[PDB]
């Protein structure tokens, strides 16, 4: 039959691509809910007009003032929509902190959660894992989606290593001396339209890969010491699984997020025609090289945070947010992003306790932000 | 509760590596029978001693005399060994036409057939298939083993294409003109897979790949026009499956036959430590290029033979053996191998009838050998 889908974060890159997948596959999917922030109210109102979906949520009460007929508006709007909407799949593509409560609400409904929101795993950690039942969470991002597919190649007991691929960013192969000179623009500071500035920077700093490694541990239950990273500049192989016999299973496709989005929505069932396959009529090469961990320690630091447990990965990510924003503002140089992450993290052992509530996670983040601000300013 | 394994062709490369896997894993496997040609008695005595297996077949009667206490001797010894030995797995690594009757005997016993002898499937065609239960035939060959693992990546209805990798051989990139002067010495080295003169020649001519395309169609039931070949000089990717969503799932390992051997013996269970894994702490590249089907038509000829069906793939294989022997003996040039296969297939009208008995298959090969010899006499 047809899967009933709630799209949370409908105006962002993931949400709008998921809506296209859904529009191209009305045999497979129907939209039954849409939630957005308020900054792109006009897009949401157009989405309402195009889909006929009236079940909509706007987080920003002020933005909601511009319209007289939104069923859910205000801070908890997306949570309330999830709580009150019958659905088979909740796509959580909200950004940051506001993704966390809707994730928990979605898990409670017993819907499948197609999860794009990183905050939910990286910050919400054991809160989210304790709430989720086996297989309930399906990851949306390309590396995790690749892993989910490759894990089909054997039983859970047969897994030796998970290997995430990394593009290496713009500074792949750069020395520590080279990194001193990095400008915001070089690191991907462009007023690009659909995505925030953080995602290309996190790629360059290798912090994105650290976050992905942490999410991998939480998603697949594999120890950090069995989660490896390889640099693969073509981004054709999206990740790999090495099994106990020595066999490695890899997932490969030309970069296109509609592939992992379609599979997350249809899981376990593939969606015909989602993306173009690899073409072997033209010669190509797929290159692998090790990450220089002396120059890029962000993944090693992510493993340290993840191994420490509790709210430590929330600390890692919040320290990053602050430091990275400071680099983009010209308050620090590029190498100091991961320098500041490390300094905050090493100070943060009080946060290794497991959180009981969302407030607990929020408190660790608050602490980490302030600690990173002091590192940045010298105060 | 270990698996009882009969090893046929025990003194060749696959047989000895199979014995290593079994010796390494006495928990999982035990040898209960050995069969050999009699050309390498030094190895066979050694194997009898180490395994404690006296249940042995020797093909050459003179070699069997020279040994002693051999319960099965003569041209039918391997087949009778199979019929009279209680076992869970028959590993058929016999060479060429010798493998067919033991394959049929093995299937009739109900044991798993771990098939290294591709000739028995290629020639046997539908006769071999009708004798097998679903999943009874488990391929030893690196490409098919990779395919079987990759197929776990989705349901049968989700398969778009099977992609076989080929090394390209020593003459990858050469012109038709350049192949004229090829010697048996030049055709005798293989870049990644160390093997005997016949298997090495077949990788050079691309006939091995054609035979593998046929085996793929018979094993997995995928149409010839959905079985692709890509040249991959490194032989690290051993094959790939493309699914209907655009995702490709690939299997990779450093070349080492103990991996597919170990999987074939203990299917579906992976054998811990069978082989070294790909090492992603060191740089590498995996290169792909299209096959030059002008200079190398052996794969298209295989598809044409396969599509015709019946005893035509037996014709394809038997013509190759005769032309290949003439080449190695210095009677014909290298291009003439595949030229003769083409000439023979063009004349093989009556061989599209499906084989009812082994005698039909043998009749087809007999005719093909003669027609191949006629083609040699003409040049
Ligand atoms: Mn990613
Ligand atoms: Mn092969």
């Amino acid at each position: 039959g047809r899967l009933r889908v709630v799209v949370l974060g409908s105006t962002g890159s993931i949400g709008t691509q998921a809506l296209q997948v859904i529009a191209d596959n009305p045999d497979r999917f129907e939209v039954v809910g849409l939630a957005a922030g308020g900054a792109h109210l006009d897009t949401l109102l157009r989405q309402r007009a195009q889909t006929g979906v009236t079940n909509i949520a706007v987080a920003d009460e002020h933005a909601a003032q511009r319209v007289g007929d939104i069923p859910y508006h205000g801070s908890d709007a997306a949570t309330r929509l999830v709580e009150q909407t019958e659905a088979d799949v909740v796509l959580n593509a909200l950004v940051g902190a506001l993704g966390l409560r809707p994730t928990l609400a979605a898990l409670k409904t017993g819907a499948r959660l197609a999860l794009a929101n990183k905050e939910s795993l990286v910050a919400g950690g054991s809160l989210v894992l304790r709430a989720a039942r086996p297989g309930q969470i399906v990851p949306v991002d390309s590396e995790h989606s690749a892993l989910a597919q490759c894990l089909r190649g054997g039983t859970p007991d047969e897994v030796a290593k998970l290997v995430l691929t990394a593009s290496g960013g713009p500074f792949r192969g750069w020395s520590a001396a080279d990194l001193e000179h990095v400008t915001p623009e070089q690191a991907g500071a462009h007023p690009t339209w659909s995505m925030g500035p953080m995602n290309t920077l996190n790629s360059a700093s290798l912090v994105n890969k650290g976050l992905e490694v942490i999410e991998t541990h939480l998603l697949f239950g594999i120890p950090y010491d069995r989660i490896d990273v390889v640099v693969h500049p073509q981004s054709i192989i999206h990740s790999m699984v090495t099994f106990i016999d020595g066999s490695t299973i890899a997932q490969a496709s030309p970069p296109d997020m509609k592939l992992p989005i379609s599979l997350a929505l249809g899981w376990p069932r593939r969606v015909s025609g989602a993306a173009a396959a690899c073409d072997f009529h033209t010669a190509s090469s797929w290159e692998f090289e090790p990450l220089d961990t002396d120059v890029f320690p962000a993944v090693e630091l992510a493993r340290q945070a993840g191994v420490a447990g509790g709210c430590m990965t929330a600390v890692y990510n919040a320290a990053n947010e602050e430091a990275a924003a400071a680099f983009l503002a010209g308050r620090i140089g590029f190498p100091a992003i991961v320098g500041i992450i490390a300094d905050v993290l090493h100070a943060a052992d009080q946060w290794a306790v497991e959180p009981a509530t969302v407030d607990d996670v929020l408190d660790a983040q608050r602490w980490a932000r302030e600690r990173a601000q002091r590192a940045v300013s010298g105060m």
